[PDB]
Formats: C-alpha cells, sequence, structure tokens
C-alpha cells in the first residue's frame, strides 16, 4: 500500500439489460410499425392495381 | 433438509439483452431495407408517371 500512486481502475464489464430492455421493447415497436407500412404500401398496388373495392 | 423429494425449481428470470440486441440489430435491417424498397416502389409510379428521365 505504502508508495503507491494512481490506483488502476478497470473498465465496466456488461451493461445491465434493463437499458436493453427499454430501448429493444421500444424498438421492436419501430419495426413492428415498419413492417405493417411495408406490407400497407405493397397492399396499396395491389389493392389499386384493380381498383378492388373496400 | 431430511425427508426431501425432488427440489422445486424456479423458471428463468429475464433473457439476456445480448440476443435481444443480435436479433434487434439484423432485425432493424430487415425493416430499414424494407422500407427503403416501400420508397422505391412508390417512386416507380411517381417516376415513370410522367416518364422521368434519370
Amino acid at each position: 500500500g505504502s508508495k503507491t500512486i494512481k490506483n488502476t481502475v478497470s473498465v465496466n464489464l456488461e451493461l445491465t439489460a434493463e437499458e436493453w430492455k427499454k430501448k429493444y421493447e421500444k424498438e421492436k415497436e419501430k419495426n413492428k410499425a415498419l413492417k405493417s407500412v411495408i406490407q400497407h404500401l405493397e397492399v396499396e398496388l395491389n389493392r389499386w392495381r384493380n381498383g378492388e373495392a373496400v
């Protein structure tokens, strides 16, 4: 302990999934909503191609 | 401890974001690429409607 200057500090281990869970949770919503959009836009051409009613 | 048969086991808590991160990472790529496609196909009609050059 004697004759010691500045103590070495180790880097953080693993980040808590608490943050990963929240980000992922909302993250899935974005992609999920986007997925529906993909089908939505693709549907547009499919229904507008023949002008299908409803 | 005496007179004990079969030990009760609790269910897993929360899954590690390690797996959620990898799946989400690639997941975003799929939706991201699909998003570009949506605009791509929608662009098609927009540019082909007037036969815009380039």
